């Protein structure tokens, strides 16, 4: 008899499903599952907090449609981990947190246990599931069913709790071969009611002014040749929502992000395309027509008349609705109205024009408009990179000003306003994609999750942190009302220098004053694959509040 | 007629219930409270992570038995908050997290707002209580209950959840004025059934070898002078847990904490004095006789028989018992056997001996009795500072071996042993006492609230920030099992230089590989009061996993 | 080698405890539990409904201050009995829900297990505590703690969580024995700051106006004689709250019952006795003086300040805290003024004649008034009965007509205005006691919880049950706005005979429209000693709508 425990059966389970990356942070009673793991071909990326691991791992998710697996110990680790899961969920990106958690039977009496905490129902309301697990045997189904449930619907985070003994718990090995699950197909398509769709082409071809909105939802899809060709065909104007910029190129001569205010308060029939009317579109209220008809193709039939009643539901996942779509326009073909395209390109240019000439405007010191232009100059010859950003000003403006040549390559604080998320988006899209990534932080952003220099330095991922250093949350010129000279609530230090911080772990740093300076280091930075950042210096009141 | 609004109000509250820190990161909507909160003279301490400022903020209440105040904003930064406010509930510290949080409307529909989440009941399970204000004119009255309720009983954490528009919200200034609640005595006197102290001094004086233990509870309490007369004047051995060091010098006579298994083993009637039989006295259970009897003293009567049964409970606050206990004792002298005492001293020496032999042997590289050794030489010089203390072996190897001379001067990972709470309670301590603080970090610890350095130097505190750098977690010799060269889920970057880290923010580093080095470098950090990092060198293999 | 199992592992944690009363409704996996309890001597109620056997747990409690025991199986008896946990932590009575549960793993994982719920977590927001128990040699420590935590503090319910494992696990009953523990003073006396105390008295010797208010906080303590004492001694009219009428007799002449409303707004100085300035209160805001000055005695520091700010707070338990409080006024003895009570006196007067021309006045049909006057002189004659009662009318109005004689004899809807307390009240305090009980219910109430007759016809208790028949909620007079001539919303069948429920189960029913008859069939009722339900004809205009 070969005995095998939970532990092995669960890399196994891991193994057989295609996880090839880890990330977490280990402790009791965790340290010799991800030893193990790594000892059977996985990667395994550890971080200095399991936030980051966390939004690595949805990041990944996000990227992949593959669940990104984080790795945590019991209550205090698994908390910090709860915090991403949650964000994840939000968001709709699908990832798994693996947690140890203590002893059953004296956290159920509440006796004070080592690190005891109820983690599975302290996950519940975070996660679109939680599932803990007390037999070895029920590893693999538990897995199978932490897999679908992440991918499927609106995907998410998903709780998957494991009792230390579970994880010492034996088995004979060769049953325990029989118990582990690899699942096909996680989620399979859905498609809508023919119907639903036939009405959906019909309201756009009555249209005056369509305009269609792709959100997180439409770039998750992967189905970008299908959206490019639906808004090709019928010459429908579209908007991306931050973090679906790259679908179609944003230079796109059909996208209305330069006029994006003028396009909602006009279009009469607007197409949302996995984008959800929350805070982000201003819950299709201020700022929009009295009178807009909604179009809605969402897999999520609960996110249906959540904010203004919609004309035509479309459900069903995103890649199946627009394949139908697209059959039915070819059935019955339409063009968007010429004088509206035409208006939508007049307000278009009056918006380039006003931006054009913040960009090309020098100052000392730089402002927000200057140094992204000079971003966007080594950003457009270095299309291959994914970008991470964060912040307020600095997030603002890199959104409107840097351009996406190709799709989900932009990773943000997305539908929570999240600061903390950079270091961790960069390091799952580096690990996931073995591509660079450029990182542009603000100055109070960056600190959220700082200590994950030391990780991509550990690593040697090519990540180039850009940082607007303007001293502060918002602004560096805050003043203490009180007359006592202490920092104001905003400011971080005068004049810290984050290039430096790099020297501790034999990173690169650069510190730039000028956009000539911000060029030659931001190039330099991508082209040399070395963990970099760059101390930006903006002037302290370029910001707005 | 003089109107006033909600953040007035709340600050005006602060004021007269005498808050004078605030300890924080703003945003919307609470950016404009902070600023005012300064203006009428509280200390605005700004963090770069939430977490740090909710452990500053308990570390200040369970220095000075009034809540520390935590102010985030909403969702993502109420999260962050809310693992430290968990953290405090768990150790018995109080404090208040004050949050922003959204438009009620649209958070009770779901229908996507801002910053969207019930802050309310997401705080629930992990505080006292949780309470939510609506109207301006019951803020006062809210406040007064998160007073009350925070250090009452068992102290812990309470949320008070203020929604932008409560700040927002206007009334006359005048009737305002008087909604407004200044809490005389927030937590009372409880004083015990006196049969039951009766019967506790009863079971001490027919004790063949009793052992008192000092918890948190006990340390919290302030009740040192009284704790240290009882104890001397029936010559009772003594235990102090963790944060209870130096209630009693930890170098007095009748500690026992040389020969902490063997009293453990042998007592037979042992004193529970604010401390808990939770994972950290192992339940009563492994290492103690099968038969001890069992007094304790606790504030909280849902405590009692939680793990063994308990002979004499002894209800009510510490301070109350111990007086009673002390005038029982007087009406009732007398003496712990001299044989008890005798054997406790003759393994008491032994394990110094031991101790003393492996703290005198010099070594290259260090490891961490020789470190710790030139740690405790500097320490004995300069007895006014605050120790905060975390990581595994840091943390074991640390807790034995540096004495406290003083009552509440030590910070640690706590009953959850959260890695994460170093620069919060360093920053809370020095704020709370203006004096200098040695934070004693493992380097897997540190990484969990590092940027928090540039808060240290922000502020100009006094905290020097001893870095054990082992290379990683618990060890720094792991070895990616695969044979592929990878870092092992326990190593951190060979050779980290955080002393660096400074450079960035105007700080002081020193590198020390040998004691000598090591003792000039912490003599020199204290009696600068400049903040500094000292990068110590330590054996990778030193640790134990 | 002699071997036990958690079912008789927990039954004798019961006994050791002195448990000798079960609530319940049995089923998978409890059933053998019940039955090997009952073998033990413990004695076992059965209901019709786990709501009522919960109900009646916590009115054993409130009366004992010993937890009262319910027992339910799994997912949907637990939710019922959750219901009734729910309540009397809200009420503070203390009590522990023991349910069954199912497999762990099958529900840790939600794979749509036998009756799947995590209870343990389901129960958490409506309790002190829960906990449960995956070895059997962890049952008695489980025990002890749910004792404690049920009685210290504001007293409330526990829920303890039994999976059906647990109840088969064996253990050697040698080493069994060991691990059962019998709790000594589950809730130990906690003594106020004598400086509180000091201050207290002083503020009482300075009021113009002094009034104190008896809680259900000041009728659980079991402190009567103390209470009895410092009022008459220092001569402070009284306010009785529902359930501490009877602490002193409701007739005592220095009740300010009668003029409710003129005291709470005049007095200067008012003594909470473990009294809420909740909703029942007004929240001490609207029919109060702009400036009372409040002391309050109650055991929960948490309490404090939760409404108006407390002048002078006294925190520990309600006994030692009037200990305390008598001896601080032996030493420093003050007289409550006479113009205050005086004056008191006139606005009783006015208002008890207000109340005696209703109460004396016949009609036909009769309304709560002069039904209520004809229980009333029954009762005064049975002066050992318990008074259970609910519904709106039918509650409001037997609250200030019927005088309580003795402490912890009236129980009702309490905090919560739950409707359906009315069965399981009259069963737990019947069953405790070994009292008859009469149950004032209004019609709307009886009905959520009226199959419990059976339960009560199955034990032969003595309960009378005087239901006041007006057809409805509220009112039986309502009419179907839309014009069709359905019932409307508040009403209930036209002349139900409820009298006529216990002939299923060989009660007695009396039907009465008079006083005079009404009268005859409670005071047979009581001295019969056997269930009986009296249907009373009320008028369906008589009552007034609550909102
Ligand atoms: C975790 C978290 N904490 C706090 C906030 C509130 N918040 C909004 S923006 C921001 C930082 C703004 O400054 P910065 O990142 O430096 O960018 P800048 O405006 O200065 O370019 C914060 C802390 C948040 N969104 N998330
Ligand atoms: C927030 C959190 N994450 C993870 C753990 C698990 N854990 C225990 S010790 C430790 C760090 C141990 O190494 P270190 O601090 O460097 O001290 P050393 O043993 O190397 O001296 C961790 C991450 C924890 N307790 N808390
Ligand atoms: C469990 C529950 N459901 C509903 C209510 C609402 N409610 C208040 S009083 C009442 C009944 C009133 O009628 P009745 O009991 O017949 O008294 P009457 O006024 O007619 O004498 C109800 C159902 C409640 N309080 N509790
Ligand atoms: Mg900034
Ligand atoms: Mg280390
Ligand atoms: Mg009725």
């Amino acid at each position: 008899l070969q005995m095998t425990d939970g532990m092995h059966i669960i890399v196994e389970a891991l193994k057989q499903n295609n996880i090839d990356t880890i990330y977490g942070v280990v402790g009791i009673p965790v340290t010799d599952m991800a030893r193990h793991a790594q000892a059977e071909g996985i990667r395994y990326i550890g971080f200095r907090h399991e936030q980051s691991a966390g939004y690595a791992a949805a990041a990944s998710g996000f990227l992949t449609q593959k669940p990104g697996i984080c790795l945590t110990v019991s209550a205090p680790g698994f908390l910090n981990g709860l915090t991403a899961l949650a964000n994840a969920t939000v968001n709709g990106f699908p990832m798994i947190m693996i947690s140890g958690s203590s002893d059953r039977a004296i956290v159920d009496l509440q006796q004070g246990d080592y690190e005891e905490l109820d983690q599975m129902n302290a996950a519940k309301p975070y996660a679109k599931a939680a599932f803990r697990v007390n037999q070895p045997q029920d590893l693999g189904i538990a897995l199978a069913r932490a897999i679908r449930v992440s991918v499927s619907g609106r995907p998410g985070g998903v709780y998957l709790d494991l009792p230390a003994n579970v994880l010492a718990a034996t088995m004979e090995k060769d049953e325990a071969l029989t118990t582990i699950v690899k699942v096909e197909n996680p989620s399979p398509a859905l498609l809508p009611c023919p119907k639903s769709v036939t009405s959906a082409i019909s309201l756009l071809a009555k249209a005056e002014r369509p305009l269609i909105i792709l959100g997180k939802g439409a770039a998750y899809s992967q189905a970008d040749e299908q959206l490019r060709e639906f808004i090709e065909s019928a010459q429908i104007p579209f908007l991306p929502m931050s973090m679906a910029k790259g679908i179609l190129e944003d230079t796109h001569p059909l996208s209305a992000a330069a006029a994006r205010s003028f396009a909602l308060a006009n279009a009469d029939v607007v197409m949302l395309v996995g984008a959800r009317l929350n805070w982000l579109l201003a819950h299709g209220k201020k700022g929009w027509a009295a009178d807009t008809q909604f179009i809605q193709l969402d897999i999520e039939p609960q996110e249906i008349d959540s904010n203004r009643p919609i004309a035509v539901p479309v459900v069903g996942d995103i890649a199946s609705s627009m394949q139908g779509m697209l059959a039915e326009l070819k059935q019955n073909t339409f063009t968007t109205p010429l004088v509206w395209r035409d208006i939508l390109n007049i307000h278009k240019q009056q918006n380039a024009q006003k931006m054009h000439e913040k960009l090309s405007t020098d100052t000392q010191p730089l402002n927000y408009f200057n140094a992204l232009s000079a971003v966007r100059d080594v950003l457009r010859e270095n299309q291959d990179i994914y970008l991470v950003n964060e912040g307020a000003n600095t997030l603002d403006n890199a959104r409107n000003i840097i351009d996406m040549y190709k799709p989900r390559r932009r990773l943000d604080c997305g539908t929570w306003g999240v600061m903390g998320i950079g270091m961790g988006y960069a390091i799952g899209a580096s690990v996931t994609s073995g591509s660079p990534v450029v990182a542009i932080e603000g100055d109070s952003a960056f600190g959220f999750s700082g200590m994950e220099i030391e990780t991509i330095c550990r690593y040697n991922l090519p990540v180039t942190i850009v940082i607007f250093n303007n001293g502060g949350i918002y602004r560096g010129d805050g003043v203490d009302l009180s007359g006592a000279g202490a920092p104001s609530p905003t400011d971080l230090l005068h004049h810290a220098r984050y290039d430096k911080l790099m020297d501790a772990f034999r990173g690169v740093g650069y510190n730039v004053t000028t956009t000539d300076e911000l060029r030659h280091a931001l190039t330099t930075g991508i082209q040399s694959r070395k963990p970099t950042i760059i101390n930006v210096v903006i002037d302290p009141a370029a910001g707005t509040e």
